């Protein structure tokens, strides 16, 4: 169609720019998932990006973490207002901390992720890193305003695991990936994954990477412009709060179940996607979050869902609910600065497919 190729042409201008490469997966309603790719998995062995390709979804993560913890709502056994205290009764500030804070960015929770060397062969423990938040991070009082947290969603992950006695992996597995049919899906922290099927992930030297929001120290020089960041970075550091792999074909595969009521009731649902208050993120289109889903603002279409920044992997998914389209854009170009092209730009080949779609719609 003639949509097929507008998209293929932004995919092609936007790797054109210098991004390595791109991997889409786009569903339209009434028809079948369409996967689009251009530019490269591997840079300096020249291997095309398919659909097979897998990444790091970073903080697209936190949107299958919430679910996890909305399902246990369901189940009864976790309610979104009681406070956080019977499971962290130690925590500083929890008496004044529902369940429900913990996945709406309003927490005020001290944070790691800037703190945390992305460069490193350590493994995390959930609780190693909510010391790590404590200790180097900055806590405001619950309620004061949006500040997107990590910590949150780290602290979601062990609410999942001590009330399901297992893992966080088994109960997002088990409740999500496999009814789905996600088989190109894993859980880094508490699951093996197959590297060698993963797009390599590329940090750029680039110019606007003026502020930094990674302690990258040990990246040695640069080949090509370029550090392959793939291996960088244990997923365990980030846990709940980034530590999936996935493709864009199985990601579409969870947005189009979720909804369509096929996996959280219509609460659950609600809750996450509607029961919402303003939200920032430095560089991106975030204008408002719910318990789970970001809502991200395209000229005059929008997305709930979530951005994720993980070093050489960016990523955008999300539904736009007035066209019912489901989409998940991943670049292996990364950087570290908010401002980068090679972070902030990923959000223009997004806003074109969605303005492309509307044309095609009229
Ligand atoms: C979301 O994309 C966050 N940047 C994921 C993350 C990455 C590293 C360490 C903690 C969280
Ligand atoms: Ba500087
Ligand atoms: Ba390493
Ligand atoms: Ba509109
Ligand atoms: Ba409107
Ligand atoms: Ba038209």
């Amino acid at each position: 169609s003639d949509l097929n190729n507008a998209i293929q042409g932004i995919l092609d201008d936007h790797v054109a720019r210098g991004v390595v490469g791109v991997s889409l997966a786009l569903c339209l309603p009434g028809e079948e998932t369409s996967l689009y790719q251009s530019g490269y998995a591997d840079k300096f062995n020249k291997m095309p990006m398919t659909g097979d390709h897998l990444f790091r979804i970073a903080s697209c993560t936190k949107s299958f973490i919430a679910t996890g913890l909305h399902l246990l709502v369901q189940d009864g056994t976790v309610d979104l207002d009681e406070p956080i205290t019977r499971w962290f009764p130690d925590l500083p500030k929890a008496a004044q901390m529902p369940v429900r804070i913990l996945l709406n960015h309003r927490s005020g929770l001290p944070d790691f992720e800037t703190s945390m060397p992305m460069i490193s062969d350590k493994s995390w423990t959930a609780q190693e890193i909510v010391d790590f938040s404590f200790r180097h991070g900055v806590q405001k009082e619950p309620w004061h305003g949006m500040e997107y947290s990590n910590t949150g969603y780290v602290l979601a992950g062990m609410i999942i695991a001590h009330e399901t006695g297992k893992p966080y992996s088994d109960h997002l597995r088990s409740r999500i990936f496999a009814p789905l049919g996600m088989k190109d899906t894993w859980v880094g922290t508490h699951e093996t994954f197959p590297i060698e099927r993963e797009a390599r992930g590329y940090m750029h030297a680039a110019a606007d990477d003026e502020n930094p929001q990674w302690d990258v120290s040990g990246a040695g020089d640069p080949v090509d412009g370029v550090w392959d960041s793939t291996e960088w970075f244990p997923l365990s550091g980030a846990n709940a709060a980034g530590d999936m792999v996935s493709t864009p074909r199985d990601i579409v595969k969870f947005l189009n179940a979720l909804f369509d009521g096929r996996i959280l009731d219509q609460k659950r649902l609600w809750e996450m996607k509607d029961n919402i208050k303003p939200a920032f993120f430095p560089g991106s289109n975030t204008v408002a979050n719910g318990h789970g889903l970001l809502l991200m603002r395209y000229g005059s279409s929008e997305l709930k869902g979530h951005l994720g920044q993980i070093p050489g992997h960016t990523s955008i998914m999300g539904r736009d609910e007035e066209t019912g389209a489901a989409l998940m854009l991943i670049q292996n170009s990364g950087a570290g600065d908010f401002e980068s092209f090679y972070l902030k730009g990923v959000n223009e080949p997004v806003d074109r497919v969605l303005e492309a779609i509307k044309n095609s719609r009229s």
